[PDB]
RNA sequence: GGGUAGGUGGUAAGAACCUCAGAUCCGGAGAUUUCCGAAUGGAGCAAUCCGGUAGUUGGAAACAGCUAUCAUUAAUUGAUGAAUAAAUAGUCAAUUAAAGCAAUACGUGGUGAAGUGAAACAUCUCAGUAGCCACAGGAAAAGAAAACGAAUGUGAUUCCGUGUGUAGUGGCGAGCGAAAGCGGAACAGGCCAAACUUAUCAUUAGAUAGGGGUUGUAGGGCUUGCAAUGUGGACUUGAAAACGAUAGAAGAAGCUGUUGGAAAGCAGCGCGCAAAAGGGUGAUAGCCCCGUAUUUGAAAUUGUUUUCAUACCUAGCGAGAUCCCUGAGUAGCUCGGAAAACGUUAUUUUGAGUGAAUCUGCCCAGACCAUUGGGUAAGCCUAAAUACUAAUUAGUGACCGAUAGCGAAACAGUACCGUGAGGGAAAGGUGAAAAGAACCCAGAGAUGGGAGUGAAAUAGAUUCUGAAACCAUAUGCCUACAACGUGUCAGAGCACAUUAAUGUGUGAUGGCGUGCGUUUUGAAGUAUGAGCCGGCGAGUUAUGAUAGCAAGCGUUAGUUAACCA
RNA sequence: UUGUGGUAGACGAGCGUUGUAUUGGAGUUGAAGUCAAAGCGUGAGCAUUGGUGGAUCCAAUACAAGUGAGAAUGCCGGCAUGAGUAACGCUUGGGAGUGAGAAUCUCCCAAACCGAUUGACUAAGGUUUCCUGGACCAGGGUCGUCCUUCCAGGGUUAGUCUGGACCUAAGCUGAGGCUGAAAAGCGUAGGCGAUGGACAACAGGUUAAUAUUCCUGUACUUACAGUUAGACUGAUGGAGUG
RNA sequence: AAAUCCAGGUACGGGUGAAGACACCCGUUAGGCGCAACGGGACGGAAAGACCCCGUGAAGCUUUACUGUAGCUUAAUAUUG
């Protein structure tokens, strides 16, 4: 399985944003990078350009959107501690459904 | 089957979809596989053209779709059948194999030079090398003594060390150079012909298919008995098990503060280890992530080994007879060549000719004869150790790091050159992240100057660092009566202030002064080589000999080579 | 105390580069590289500071070398000198327009050369160079708003034309076969091979680009089937013509 | 653009010198820098002299040079009575 999937809440532990709470939007498994909504935000100098029915306005100005950031930055959030941990996770495959399931190590917390 | 939550290959954003009834992705097994190309229906200027035959569907037929088949050679079988009665040649049909390619590498065989050396050259060497051709194989070749060879000897072949640069062979010149023996790697021996016998061929068999046999301290057959039912194979089918290969699963351990754009650096306090190999993460992380040590797992295909059964092969010691068999245009010999270290010679081989004997036999022990001894030619097959790496997996390097390393880090055998064979380059790096510069000004625009992002924009796509030659700008000094290898020793004046040093920059003027390498008796040279700058560019390696120095071991010393761990 | 010029040459002692092995040390508070300066050594050489640079490097003792560049009419890359010099490879003037910019682009009027050709149709070859619009990185021996250059789109219509589905010449290939150490050479039957032979379409119009091809008009030729009438049909071979 | 180019700030007379000097010795002359000319010199440039000699160099050709050989011719022997 995967460490980080698309969906749960996770924090950058490293870099200028120490403690950044977000959900990641998408995946990219194959360059290792994680779009985490309202991290990351950089502010691309849209130009203009029309040679297209919606070209044509294209409205665009300082649209301030979200960067990719290393998987290895990102660690898993806990939920259902009282006291919330950043903390790594174990693989156990527990018989009831025989399907693997993420579980942390400083704790019994599933997922 | 594994495995998930993403995917629709790269320059690549966007549009539109797919995906939790399990996608994309990885592994095993299959399906489809246009045309050229051995190309093989016929042709042809390769990727094109023109068909025949037998089916089937439309048409009223020509015709048009959709299928299968149609090359040549060799072997077997059957049919047909000339000159010419029979019979062959030939013709046709059916079945089975062959064609070709590549691994710039190893094997075998045929053919086979020259440059060069001998300080010339012809014998010789180079060299049975290059090249050309044929045939393979996963290795090939070789192979079980008519042997070595001098002994109370060894007992297939192959490969390594030594014997040794020894015996020898050489216009006895340049050179060439074994075979014994010894130490090792591996080890395996089998099977036909003939006798004799069985059955069948107009049985003129002298032929076909079986039993019997495979030799040297001779063997086998002929006749007659005892003992045998085993052990082992280079061996067929199956069944079972084990060890693997082709995807994978799990896999421990950290926070705080400081400089910093960013920590993983630094410091403090800790923790894990069968994991301190490695890669990434904004700098240099055992504990952030992926992994690694370790424990594991295969539906399907495939490799090795073992066990059981099952085919095939595989078996001893006597007696008598005195009879038969033991590989022929063969061994020898002559005339021309060659192979072996040998430049032809005892041994091996052959283009021409001739040509034997049959265990009281034949060959050999460097001409040859006799004695002694060794071995059984003219038939076949043979694993292992040995040679090599185009390719697959893992890994290593006192190997290279864009003039280096493969010619080719990039889309390189490309661009390009040549009719063709063939020849054959250069070219890598923005930033952690494109956040790739919206917007304003000048300009026609590219572009430039600001703004903005960024730690840095003198990191801006001309994108890591940016040297010299070269081209321009400027502070300071000098220079327009001056004979100059352009410098050196003195020396005013001018302008500054340093790796604080009897300082630095320029140099009115005085004295002296014909470059650097090469090759020469002798070069400023009217001899030669260099336009300048930068990179590259020429005493090495392997095997031996001598000598100097030093160390280890020593007076029945010293030291191992191959090979094994 | 005696000495210390020196080529060929002999001997001895050292420096420097890269990497490896052992020790220690420095580095985003800035390493290598790289530039400058008025330093230290007997020599190869070695430091200090400052600027640029952004991640490795230094000292000691040993070991191994692709280990030291000024010359080879040396190789590669860059840049000078000659020198803003020679040269720019046969063709004039003006008006109007476009454009930011015009001797060079567009139109018009002349002018000058070709006129058995610089005119028109095609074979061979070339392979999109053809037409339209846009552009002025590069190429054009100047310029350029323009080009045979670049970008985007488009363009080649056959029963009768040129060649196959027809035929052969020189020649090539060539089952069998002959010859030859091998590869192969020769060659019969067959099969290819035009630059030749046989074969049915002419006139006009149309698009920016095609036209005996598209359109209009009028024709012709060869096959197959049905049908009507007549006739016995007569080749893979012989002969004539070709 | 081009060949060329050791660095140049590049006079003349007599002498000297590797024997014919922009550079040496002794004298004379000459303000700095161009442009258009013409070729005296720079033993000017282009071509590691083709002439000559040397090399125990190469190649082509010749012959009663040497050693061989294709081919031609003669004999023995086998096919061969
Ligand atoms: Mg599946
Ligand atoms: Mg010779
Ligand atoms: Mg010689
Ligand atoms: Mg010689
Ligand atoms: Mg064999
Ligand atoms: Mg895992
Ligand atoms: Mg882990
Ligand atoms: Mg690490
Ligand atoms: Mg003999
Ligand atoms: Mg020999
Ligand atoms: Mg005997
Ligand atoms: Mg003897
Ligand atoms: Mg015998
Ligand atoms: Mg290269
Ligand atoms: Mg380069
Ligand atoms: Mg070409
Ligand atoms: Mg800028
Ligand atoms: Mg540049
Ligand atoms: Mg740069
Ligand atoms: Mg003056
Ligand atoms: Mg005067
Ligand atoms: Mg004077
Ligand atoms: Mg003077
Ligand atoms: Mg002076
Ligand atoms: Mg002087
Ligand atoms: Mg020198
Ligand atoms: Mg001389
Ligand atoms: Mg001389
Ligand atoms: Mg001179
Ligand atoms: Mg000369
Ligand atoms: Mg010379
Ligand atoms: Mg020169
Ligand atoms: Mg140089
Ligand atoms: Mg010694
Ligand atoms: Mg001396
Ligand atoms: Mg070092
Ligand atoms: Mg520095
Ligand atoms: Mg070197
Ligand atoms: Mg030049
Ligand atoms: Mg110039
Ligand atoms: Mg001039
Ligand atoms: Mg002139
Ligand atoms: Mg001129
Ligand atoms: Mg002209
Ligand atoms: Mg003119
Ligand atoms: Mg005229
Ligand atoms: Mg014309
Ligand atoms: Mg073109
Ligand atoms: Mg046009
Ligand atoms: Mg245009
Ligand atoms: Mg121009
Ligand atoms: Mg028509
Ligand atoms: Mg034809
Ligand atoms: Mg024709
Ligand atoms: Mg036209
Ligand atoms: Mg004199
Ligand atoms: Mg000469
Ligand atoms: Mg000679
Ligand atoms: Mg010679
Ligand atoms: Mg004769």
């Amino acid at each position: 399985m995967q460490r980080i999937k698309k969906g749960d809440k996770v924090v950058v532990i490293t870099g200028k944003n120490k403690g950044g709470s977000g959900i990641v939007l998408k995946i990219m498994p194959a360059r290792q990078q994680a779009i985490v909504e309202g991290l990351n935000k950089v502010t691309r100098h849209k130009k203009k350009d029309q040679t297209t029915k919606r070209a044509a306005k294209q409205s665009t100005g300082k649209v301030q959107q979200e960067a990719p950031i290393f998987l290895s930055k990102l660690a898993l959030f806990d939920q259902k501690a009282k006291q919330q941990t950043i903390g790594k996770i174990k693989y156990v495959m527990d018989p009831k459904t025989n399907k693997k399931t993420r579980v942390f190590k400083k704790s019994n917390n599933t997922l």
